[PDB]
């Protein structure tokens, strides 16, 4: 599909079993999702942007599911006020910016 | 053009008659550049990100050109960690996500 930006880049993934809403974020490095109690071993990070940083869980080797493309990397869990999902992903279900 | 997002979309900007480096950020609702001279008027915001608000110039009405693209708008000024282009521009210059 093609997505403007007149509004947020929201779209459904499915994480954990879960079904989420997340911002396809060009922005972000890699994958930040809000708090969930994923089953598995994880690493603490700091990951800092505008305002400051915030402690996040890394997962790694997640599988999701965003608009029915499957991909498996690396998530970030924590206190985020919004699901991002980061370059890390989107490369892999081919998104692109075209302007 | 079409850009990959295997490396941070990254593209040169003008403002102020100066050149700059900066984040093609979807987001990113407005545009946030790191402390410079801008000549106008501004009035101070608050901008909130992943890791809590922070105080903002608020610049309207600016011009700006990315990668080649002329874009009118609003520019925030303030201790961001990098120069992002939200969709406030994003969407001036034409720009989408399609995968
Ligand atoms: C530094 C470049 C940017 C800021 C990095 N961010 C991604 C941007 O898209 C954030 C996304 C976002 C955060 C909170 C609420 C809504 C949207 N947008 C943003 O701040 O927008 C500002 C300006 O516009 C306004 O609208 C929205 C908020 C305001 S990050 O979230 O901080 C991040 C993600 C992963 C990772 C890191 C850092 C470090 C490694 C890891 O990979």
């Amino acid at each position: 599909p093609q997505i403007t930006l007149w509004k947020r880049p929201l779209v459904t993934i499915k994480i954990g079993g879960q079904l989420k809403e997340a911002l396809l974020d060009t922005g972000a490095d890699d994958t930040v999702l809000e708090e969930m109690n994923l089953p598995g071993r994880w690493k603490p990070k700091m990951i800092g942007g505008i305002g400051g940083f915030i402690k996040v869980r890394q997962y790694d080797q997640i599988l999701i599911e965003i608009c029915g493309h499957k991909a498996i990397g690396t998530v970030l869990v924590g206190p985020t006020p919004v699901n991002v999902i980061g370059r890390n992903l989107l490369t892999q279900i081919g998104c692109t910016l075209n302007f």
